[PDB]
């Protein structure tokens, strides 16, 4: 099915050296995309690139700090110079910080906003600058269940992801007319290392299973279909949507 | 060129209601191309036959399954025939529904009811019948067809708006009850699409200009542009997606 | 008083107000100053509620009719017209609950939920709106549910009907706001009423409500009153097509 | 009526020297609340306080830059010392900045985020710390139609207001159990000096009237009912909700 094929396209996935970003990058590569691996640690990025190459994927290392405008600008300039077009941007980079709001230092709030929200804006804007003259491109922002429903102790993350949902709509509002589709994925509770602490908590584990209609956690590879869909011609008239991949959790009391 | 398999529908049988023409036909053809066996359903049996034949000529496995989507007896009867034939309905696309344009202060209750019955009640009855076979098997996909009016109202199309809003909530209710048995119930909300059901809107320059101005993509959608979403929601690619409505509207719903 | 929340001089029809939440809201509107048209299916129950309202100083009239009967709805408004009684405020509160898994759900029970909740609100809203329009002002307050937004197993037809109510509210705004009519909705969460007695008397369900709600408690019937008055008053003249969830924060958190 | 009465309560409205904030503060005063007026121009704040006192309202100036954490903290310390409780907080302060994203400077993006979103978090956090031991409080964040629907050229405002909506829910998530209701108002197109460029653009004016079911702009005082509702006992069981006051605009195509 050509409509899901990504051959001839290049995807930059931020924070793809590990975790969900890597699982999505891997799935995009299987669908045919060349992959630009990104992460803060150059050595960790390089290791992930070699592993992608070892299984026959076309991959390049594009390490940069997603909170640094100058590094973002220089990374895209370097890509321009090598003749590498970024056709698909997945804004996956982001951190979590657990603390009740009355105990939350403004500096930590700010770090979560910068890493999750401002990063997506800066990187999205740089990608779009080049996609616009080409007349096509895909932007896939990674939100969260907290883009819509709040949870105690994760306020700055919740706010940043709520911002990401609206950033997605703002991107569609301005860029859809130029043939660019900006959409989002909202992962539910996934079996991934960032969640290991939650997964290890028997009470939290029980809550996830009782709160989710599917009665189970999601696996990281279960984000791949949605990521491929939103990166492929299959979603050419889809714009400004956030698709939750959460076993039904957001849909029910 | 990619050998990925998460979008393949081989071995699955899809029933698409109102698939003899329009968006339903386009989605049915898309499902067939992805590998699904197709059951075509429609009012005009002549239009149905022509559609089934056209599917067969291009190598699709297709068949007519006749029933009034508003008739419970006809629905239960149709599923009985499928049951005996060992046909599993693995994918149900609830696309059947009519439109009726009339301001509410002039709207006869009988026209209100017909819109509700054909759009909303049909989806409940047919979804209920499909699910009781899906549950024991432990897998299944239900794709309801909503509308932009599942979310935003428009003057003169109230009963449709109400029915499509119901469809969105019906989708969530289905996820609530069936997700645990391995069934994914999701929905598609087509925007303004180039179909004959909208020809009166397309051939009005004011409304045409409005669509292009109101939509960020600045264009109407083509029926084929629902295929990707329909296949995605019918395939293993969406196994952990439940209760979602995905709008295919060039961004119309996302902006002022 | 606070004049923007005053309903003096205005007349409110509240369907299903002979008892339960409908009665509590009708009483709230009366306290706010509205003359109340009490409605229910039983004329005797309706009249008794009317007399109780009047004995504590509220003005109230008996307007019994079956909300699923179009001919009775039309007949009732014809009576009101002839008396010169304007319906300035309509609260569509009537509607039944029916709990049953969808695979066990008879279509007739589904239909009764749809008719009593959704079709009734359309028919009555339509009759009210055509008299409000030439006056250039009016309020329609539909009663949704927190299930207008989020579903729950065993309550599909109610969820669907109330989801319909949310969109009906928006459809009413779309057509009638231009004429100075505001159509809005209330989505109650879990309320300590008699139609929820089973839920309330179930320790597992009671515990779930208290744990699932940020406010860690059920709502009281009186806690809908403020929203009903707000949406019935001058205070909400630029508010249209809104549904206000009164649910202790349930819909807003995981 | 008692359920809308604010007697015995004190409300802090940020950016209430003029515009929407001033209109809401006046309605809160009419409802019985003691009012704390805040704004950047000390003369305009003092003049507004005077006008409130002329009609018998209890009003007082409370000075702080809403983007300065130290000034916010000091302001609440002065309130504590004077025995002034903030029972009701209306986070109304904010700025607008119009510019397409590809041309938007990050510094401007950041100033809009800080002024609209971070401000509401810092001030809400400071207010909540006092409301919690009292077992009572109302927080009303001021969102926008852009909390829900995007518009080209106002992306950082859109994102900030989307953040406001989710912040409101995060507040409900952590604080509802302590008897604090956190909710939001999303004003539609209102006739304020801040909007005077749009109002005076005949194309934008005609668009508002055609796009709004009510076919008209809102007047600032039309926010009063919603503000009082969300500040009074009438909304004791309302938490985490945003109420749009937009003549129906968000509700229709
Ligand atoms: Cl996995
Ligand atoms: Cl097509
Ligand atoms: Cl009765
Ligand atoms: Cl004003
Ligand atoms: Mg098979
Ligand atoms: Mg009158
Ligand atoms: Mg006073």
């Amino acid at each position: 099915q050509i409509i899901f094929d990504l051959g001839g396209r290049t995807a930059l996935v931020t924070g793809s050296s590990r975790g969900l970003g890597r699982a999505m990058a891997e799935g995009l590569a299987v669908a045919g995309a060349r992959i630009l691996i990104n992460g803060t640690d150059p050595s960790r990025v390089a290791q992930t690139v070699q592993e992608f190459r070892n299984v026959g994927h076309d991959a390049e290392a594009v390490a940069f700090d997603v909170t640094s405008e100058s590094e973002i600008i220089e990374a895209f300039a370097r890509l321009d110079e090598q003749g590498i077009d970024v056709d698909i941007l997945v804004n996956n980079a982001g951190i979590q910080f657990r603390k009740p709001m009355i105990e939350l230092e403004t500096a930590d709030w700010q770090r979560v906003i910068d890493t999750n929200l401002t990063s997506a804006f800066m990187i999205g804007r740089e990608a779009a600058k080049r996609m616009i003259p080409r007349g096509y491109g895909k932007i896939v922002n990674i939100g969260s269940l907290t883009s819509e429903l709040a949870r105690a102790t994760v306020a700055p993350y919740t706010v940043a992801k709520g911002g990401i949902k609206m950033l997605t709509r703002a991107m569609a509002a301005e860029w859809a007319q130029y043939g660019i589709q900006a959409n989002a994925i909202g992962p539910g509770y996934m079996l991934t290392d960032m969640n290991q602490a939650l997964i290890d908590n028997p009470e939290f584990d029980a809550w996830v299973k009782a709160r989710t209609p599917a009665k189970r956690w999601g696996k990281p590879q279960e984000l791949v279909g949605t990521a491929v869909f939103l990166s492929a011609s299959a979603s050419d008239y889809v714009n400004g949507q956030i698709i939750y991949v959460d076993g039904g959790m957001l849909s029910v009391l």
